[PDB]
């Protein structure tokens, strides 16, 4: 896959539509779209274990991580494969989302297709707020909106 | 992946949940749960091509076709990679679905995951009603659900 792309849905008034763009299978992946709704600030934004939203958000299961490594940030050697930490809301409640990341992929053993994006209440604090859960989820709080990542043209 | 999830959403009353289990990488895949909301009788039921959802099932493109052959029914050696066929609406406008299914797989090229189920209008013609439409999509019509295949645990 060099495209995919994921509609995320959920309670309140979270949604959006997230694109991801994998140019070759052994390069980045640009991960770029809006999601409205969000409030002013920064939400952890990660991609869960599994890609089944039959209890909703709740049912993804924790952040993708195939490796076994405690929860950090993206530009941590030490992070879980779904750790793309935080995305910024603007004043008009929009994360018009723009990253890239080399750890994630659409193809191989970091595949994120058939997964879950999420979204999250509150900022990720990238492994660094020094308790147990920090060093799981980064405090990030609530699953405000989900959805699984699919393979697009 | 040994199992996967799809929970089946539309414009209308039409939702359901349907479970994979493959055993063996080169086994058959099960299928099987339920989809309501359906008028009695016959439903086209398919995997289509991309797992996009953000035109919900219009943007998920045709059936799922990697081998570039013609409609057919599941147990044709002439079919789509995404042609399960028909599930049953009971009076009641429950379908129970079970199958199992040796062409689909949760892994490899024949691989289902990040692409779209899709549940039709009207009964699935596999292939055999003698004219063009049947020969692509059965002439099962509308799009009344779909969801995106996620792994499951
Ligand atoms: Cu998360
Ligand atoms: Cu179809
Ligand atoms: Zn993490
Ligand atoms: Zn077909």
């Amino acid at each position: 896959a060099t495209k995919a792309v994921c509609v995320l849905k959920g309670d309140g008034p979270v949604q959006g539509i997230i694109n991801f763009e994998q140019k070759e299978s052994n390069g980045p992946v640009k991960v770029w779209g809006s999601i409205k709704g969000l409030t002013e600030g920064l939400h952890g934004f990660h991609v869960h274990e599994f890609g089944d939203n039959t209890a909703g958000c709740t049912s993804a299961g924790p952040h993708f991580n195939p490796l076994s490594r405690k929860h950090g940030g993206p530009k941590d050697e030490e992070r879980h494969v779904g750790d793309l930490g935080n995305v910024t809301a603007d004043k008009d409640a929009v994360a018009d989302v723009s990253i890239e990341d080399s750890v994630i992929s659409l193809s191989g053993d970091h595949c994120i297709i058939g997964r879950t994006l999420v979204v999250h209440e509150k900022a990720d604090d990238l492994g660094k707020g020094g308790n147990e859960e920090s060093t799981k989820t980064g405090n990030a709080g609530s699953r405000l909106a989900c959805g699984v990542i699919g393979i697009a043209q």
